[PDB]
């Protein structure tokens, strides 16, 4: 178990040191995306929420392929503006509903310390 709290103010510093098998110890879902929304990392806790096998989603586009209910101004729209701006730190609730039981979650999106990477953190509410 890796001790990190959802929403912590220096979470990107914390996760920088972590390997993929370390990300799997987090109490919340964590996805790492490039600027184009392609999944670079995907932890086990997100797999528990969405039903995806984490290995099978790496390389796919989060907005186009994997999570199409996120393709909207309220989610994808924010990300695309954070990528354009190169700054992003936003937290909001959303309902995941694509090919799964509708589940209400808290999403936190934040820029990584990495130069062109972005985090999406997901926990149940
Ligand atoms: C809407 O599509 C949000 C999330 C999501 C993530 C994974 C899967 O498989 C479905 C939906």
């Amino acid at each position: 178990m890796e001790h990190v709290a959802f929403g912590s103010e220096d979470i990107e510093n914390t996760l920088a040191k972590m390997d993929d098998g370390q990300l799997d110890g987090l109490a919340f879902g964590a996805i790492q995306l490039d600027g184009d929304g392609n999944i670079l990392q995907y932890n086990a806790a997100e797999g528990d929420i969405t039903g995806r096998d984490p290995k099978q989603v790496i390389g796919k586009n989060f907005f186009k392929d994997v999570a199409p209910c996120t393709d909207s101004p309220e989610f994808y729209g924010k990300f695309k503006e954070g990528v354009a701006s190169g700054n992003l730190n936003t937290m909001f609730e959303y309902t995941f509903d694509y090919q799964m039981t509708p589940t209400k979650v808290k999403v936190h999106m934040k820029k990584a310390l990495s130069g062109d990477s972005y985090w999406v953190f997901v926990k149940r509410v």
